[PDB]
RNA sequence: AUGCCUGAAUAGGGUGAAGCCAGAGGAAACUCUGGUGGAGGCUCGCGAAUUUGGGUAUAGUAGCAAAUAUUCAAAUGAGAACUUUGAA
């Protein structure tokens, strides 16, 4: 009964941590990509 | 040997390069995983070679001339294996 609460709490916390790391990486990558595109047309 | 002008042709199978997308590891650089993409001195059926047209430069013996399967009936004709029609 409580095992389900513990399991989905831990799973969704892990999902949020992975999402935070992935979003940081994606934001850095997209920022660098658009800066390179801006400086590439010359 | 090296060319020039105007045309035809430069096919197919396999593999899967940069670049890109979504993920995981790392502070970056980067490295793996899946996809996408469709590139090449990649493969498959000092030397040699490097498709093609037109134009234009520097004893009646050997044997039967070799491309397989012919058959039946009728017509023509002096004469039909070889011509013609039908059937196989």
């Amino acid at each position: 009964e409580e095992e389900q609460i513990e399991k989905d709490l831990q799973g969704l916390q892990e999902k949020q941590r992975l999402n935070v790391k992935r979003e940081r990486r994606r934001k850095n990558e997209m920022k660098q990509k658009e800066l390179q595109r801006m400086q590439m047309n010359m």
